[PDB]
């Protein structure tokens, strides 16, 4: 049920993965500051020239878009979700809680521009647990503790 609360608000988000991934990466690198540093093509740009960023944009849109194509799993998502762990674990190395940050910074950008009322932002916060605790399972079975 919370899978389909959030795919009932998700077309605004589908509609315009750019921009709207932009908002996404854009808040997140303001309210988390020290999320930038993880990404080292973006880290150090000043924040008020992320907005118009056109590489942050985009790739907010790859990770919307994954998020969406993991949404719409429903939970038997093991193909598209280890792959990501392995990833953001090994290559990024990025540590578990990040992955909190950006999921409320969503929840935030989905209760503005997608409709997300006070139901759906729980449902998102408990499918983005789901999420979570794979993927910190699966970093733990790589040794990332
Ligand atoms: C559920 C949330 C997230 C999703 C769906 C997601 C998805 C993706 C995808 C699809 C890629 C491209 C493939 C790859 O490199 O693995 C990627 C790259 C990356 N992600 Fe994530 N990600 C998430 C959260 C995070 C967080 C929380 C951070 C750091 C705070 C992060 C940092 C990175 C970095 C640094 C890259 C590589 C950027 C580049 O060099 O082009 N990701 N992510
Ligand atoms: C990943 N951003």
């Amino acid at each position: 049920a919370d899978f389909d609360a959030v795919l009932k608000c998700w077309g605004p988000v589908e509609a315009d993965y750019t921009t709207i991934g932009g908002l996404v990466l854009t808040r997140l690198f303001k309210e988390h500051p020290e999320t930038q540093k993880l990404f080292p093509k973006f880290a150090g740009i000043a924040q008020a020239d992320i907005a118009g960023n056109a590489a942050v944009s985009a790739h907010g849109a790859t990770v919307l878009k994954k998020l969406g194509e993991l949404l719409k799993a429903k939970g038997s998502h093991a193909a598209i979700l280890k792959p990501l762990a392995n990833s953001h674990a090994t290559k990024h190395k990025i540590p578990i809680n990040n992955f909190k940050l950006i999921s409320e910074v969503l929840v935030k950008v989905m209760q503005e521009k997608a409709g997300l009322d006070a139901g759906g932002q729980t449902a998102l916060r408990n499918v983005m647990g789901i999420i979570i605790a794979d993927l910190e399972a699966n970093y733990k079975e790589l040794g990332f503790s």
